[PDB]
């Protein structure tokens, strides 16, 4: 057991009502955008096929040339209240927002810079009109904040020198500055998710993680941080040096998920995965052509997923410079919420069940020990396959949507046919199932 002052403060998960509603409400939303939206991928009239919002470093623009951008910062078409509306008819619990992204640009008024939405030909604050309009639906919202920003010429990658050293705490004391606003703002905040936190510098300075999760949970009461912001002592970052997660969730699993066989380990800590329907793109880019675009049953998938495996999942929205959703997003809001609005008693409250992984698909767990088959991939067969731990029996099936009855035969020792339905219900479903251990 290695001593540490900065390493993990939680020992296992939390279980206040906080944490329990981060954790229940399973399913969000990711809304990336900032000036990146205006260009849309596009610079002097070269399309760059990286992702959008890293387009001032694709395109290499000076710091100021890109931040130029905010003359033309006039979402028109902007409405919170439609925005809201959106997420809720998707089935969004909750919606990460980025505050600032790594160019810096600030969706708030910040009195710590000049380079906010306040000095726009639009000027009005987006993220607190976006914070009322979610919380007024019922929606959670979280704060995406890059540590890392390029607009701040204090910032530094790496500190080899008293230069280096002097220059960036005046950046941690800014971004201090930012998160105290942030914080005091906007006291329904639930949740800082930070990012761009992977340089050298933020490693030798882990006291700071540590010290801005304690300050942001005295300022929000019940908030809750991701590991990516944390290190330790030893420079050891996520979970600590004696092996335990810091933070209040893990934050790893972008653009990937953990294997439902090999990987149950994260079944021990609560987590958080996100995701882009293309295969990346977080910010606006204009042409989606360029890469493979996820259809709603491959979303839902990774969505069930994640809660069959004891975490979270965070799908991206990348907003036009207009203000509205491209068409390819509308669609798939609409198609998750259908879906979510039939299924969702299998996602929303949901944990991992602790069965072993059967090919058609995935289990949950709901509150009241009901195990819900979630099935994505229809056996010929007609039969799905359940194996059950030992000492745990199945007593009855149904059809979710239906109230139908559905046969389950023992087949061997811990082993089940549980029939489909006389109907293919024709997109992905569920069977709840009742269980007994001895
Ligand atoms: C949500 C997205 N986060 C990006 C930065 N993070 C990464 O690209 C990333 C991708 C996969 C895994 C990790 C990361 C990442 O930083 C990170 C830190 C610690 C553990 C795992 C990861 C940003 O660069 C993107 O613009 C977008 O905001
Ligand atoms: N573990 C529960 C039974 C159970 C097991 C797995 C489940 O997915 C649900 C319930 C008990 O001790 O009674």
């Amino acid at each position: 057991e290695i001593p540490l002052k900065y390493g993990a403060t939680n020992e296992g998960k939390r279980q206040d009502p906080a944490m329990q509603k981060f954790r229940d409400n399973r399913l969000g939303a990711f809304i990336h955008w900032g000036l990146y939206a205006i260009p849309g991928g596009e610079w002097n009239g070269k399309v760059y096929g990286g992702a959008a919002e890293w387009l001032k470093s694709w395109a290499k623009v000076p710091a100021d040339e890109w931040l130029k951008l905010m003359d033309q910062w006039n979402p028109t078409k902007f409405d919170a209240k439609k925005w809201a509306k959106m997420a809720k008819e998707m089935g969004t619990k909750y919606v990460k927002i980025t505050t600032k992204h790594h160019e810096g640009f600030c969706l708030w008024p910040s009195k710590y810079t000049k380079y906010t939405v306040a000095n726009t030909p639009y000027k009005r604050d987006i993220l607190g009109e976006l914070v009322k309009a979610y919380n007024d639906e019922g929606i959670d919202v979280h704060f995406y904040f890059s540590v890392m920003d390029w607009s701040n010429p204090d910032y530094r990658y790496d500190i080899k020198s008293k230069e280096d050293s002097i220059a960036f705490s005046r950046f941690l004391e800014f971004t201090d500055n930012q998160l105290k606003e942030l914080a005091t703002r906007y006291p329904t905040v639930k949740d800082f998710w930070f990012d761009g936190t992977w340089d050298a510098s933020v490693k030798k300075n882990g006291w700071w993680t540590a010290h801005a999760e304690q300050m942001l949970k005295e300022l929000v009461p019940g908030v809750a941080i991701n590991s990516r912001l944390r290190a330790d002592d030893k420079g050891k970052r996520h979970f600590d040096s004696n092996g335990r997660l810091m933070g209040d969730y893990e934050s790893g699993y972008e653009r990937r998920l953990p294997d439902p066989v090999k990987d149950l380990k994260v079944t021990q800590w609560d987590w958080e995965a996100c995701m882009t329907i293309p295969e990346n793109q977080w910010g606006y880019h204009k042409d989606w052509s360029l890469s493979y675009v996820k259809t709603p049953i491959e979303v839902i998938d990774r969505i069930v997923h994640a809660v069959s495996m004891g975490g979270n999942m965070v799908v991206n929205f990348g907003p036009q410079a207009d203000g509205d959703f491209r068409p390819e997003e509308k669609a798939m809001a609409t198609a998750i919420g259908k879906w979510m609005n039939r299924y969702g008693k299998a996602v929303y409250a949901c944990d991992y069940a602790g069965f072993e992984k059967q090919d058609w698909g995935y289990y949950t767990r709901g509150k009241n020990d009901e195990v819900y088959m979630v099935v994505f991939n229809q056996p010929y067969s007609e039969r799905l396959i359940v194996k059950t731990p030992k000492g745990i029996t199945v007593e009855k099936a149904t059809l979710l949507t239906t109230g139908e009855d559905i046969t389950v035969v023992e087949t061997t020792r811990n082993e089940y046919n549980v029939s489909v339905p006389k109907k293919n219900p024709g997109e992905p479903y569920v069977i709840q199932l009742k269980v007994r251990a001895a």
